[PDB]
């Protein structure tokens, strides 16, 4: 009854509550500067991190052209877990740009010099750069290029006088509720508005931008809400096989479901949407037994994968989820670094053995230990972000 609508409410909030909390535990007890550039981690790219805060004034993402056939992309998050903008090569090819991001009541005129613009829902904003590096040399040449984004308020971009920076006082997660956490990321921009059609289901639970006074039932709702919140969170979780419910934007997900949307922080927060990245994870061989390189070795042979940009597969040691040390200190192959058959099939032989294989392309070190292997996709089709596409079986050889 009021314990059903209390779950609903903590579900809702749990998506801007791990968020919040997550910019709390990096940006505020680090001491992030604000609109600055600051495990199973990619091997095919480098990242460029930070925080935007539209709240006085819009900001503006310097992006340079960048050269043909670099995959590079620029993610932004807000605090409800939706991404807000999702600039790449995939649909831009080499085209850069001014990039303005403004909270969505920003009364004022686009300078002619900017690109786009983006209307964000929350004053707190995630930023994340990726810019593809095959190779050592390689990497040398998109460190030229990511040193030129930039990061600037519309005033220091228009060389005036400006608004002075919001200052926030922030709730300590360890020592407040759910309620006041949510609240206060609610009442930090136009969230209250774009999510309007959830608050005001839950606005007798206590969940409501700005409110900082409560009932005591109130409270009480809250702490049961979560406990049960969390309970059908964790046994949704394994159930969820789709992406594109989990990861997207408020056109493709503000009216989506909200248990389901929850599960997109849940299982992997900040990530893209699938349209942008997949991935497929193999802890096992075809037979069933855990994938060790102190047992076997193995092969992959698959067609190519369906997606606009680039794949990769790689390696990383169940123990620490990190790369594993080898000689060739070669830890994924891909398209880029690999033919396909005359019959147009890729195939990955694996080994500990690396000895007399620096001169093949389709040998994949693997760790003398138990290790898994990420199959990466950008820009892959329908079956692929959906879950449909699985990932090519790593079986055994004699």
């Amino acid at each position: 009854t009021n314990v059903d609508l209390a779950e609903d409410a903590y579900i809702y909030g749990y998506s801007i509550d791990e968020a919040y909390k997550f910019f709390y535990h990096t940006a505020v007890e680090n001491n992030y500067p604000l609109n600055e550039f600051q495990p199973t981690i990619n091997n095919d790219t480098l990242h460029l991190m930070g925080w935007l805060d539209v709240a006085a004034e819009p900001v503006i993402v310097s992006v340079p052209d960048m050269d043909e056939g670099r995959y590079w992309i620029l993610h932004t998050m807000d605090m409800g877990h939706y991404t807000n903008a999702a600039f790449s090569s995939r649909t831009r090819g080499t085209k850069g740009g001014q990039f303005m991001f403004a909270a969505q009541d920003w009364q004022g005129e686009v300078p002619a010099s900017v690109d786009e613009v983006v209307r964000v829902d929350s004053n707190l904003v995630k930023l994340m750069g990726r810019i593809m590096a095959v190779n050592d040399e390689d990497a040398k040449v998109a460190l030229n290029y990511m040193d030129q984004w930039n990061i600037r308020t519309l005033s220091e971009y228009l060389g005036k006088n400006g608004p002075k920076p919001v200052q926030r006082t922030y709730p300590d997660p360890k020592k407040s509720t759910w309620l006041e956490r949510v609240n206060f990321v609610l009442c930090d921009g136009s969230m209250g508005n774009a999510d309007k059609q959830w608050l005001d289901k839950y606005q007798s639970i206590g969940v409501e931008p700005c409110k900082t006074d409560f009932t005591p039932e109130q409270l009480k709702l809250a702490k049961v809400g979560e406990k049960k919140g969390m309970e059908h969170l964790v046994e949704l979780a394994p159930k969820m096989t789709d992406a594109r419910t989990l990861l997207g934007t408020r056109d493709t997900l503000g009216d989506a479901p909200r248990d389901i949307f929850a599960e997109g922080t849940y299982l992997g927060q900040w990530g893209l949407p699938p349209i942008e990245a997949s991935y497929r994870k193999s802890d096992f061989d075809s037979i069933g037994q855990k994938l060790d390189g102190s047992k076997h070795d193995y092969v992959m042979r698959f067609k190519a994968p369906n997606v606009s940009e680039f794949w990769s597969v790689t390696i990383y040691g169940n123990d620490n989820r990190l790369m594993a040390k080898n000689d060739l200190n070669r830890h994924s192959r891909g398209d880029r670094t690999m033919k396909a058959d005359k019959d147009g099939y890729y195939t990955i032989y694996m080994s500990a053995n690396e000895k007399g294989r620096a001169d093949d392309p389709n040998f994949l070190p693997v760790p003398e230990k138990p290790f898994y292997a990420i199959m990466r996709f950008y820009g892959a089709d329908d079956a692929i972000q959906s879950g449909e596409y699985q990932m090519p079986e790593i079986k055994v050889v004699k």
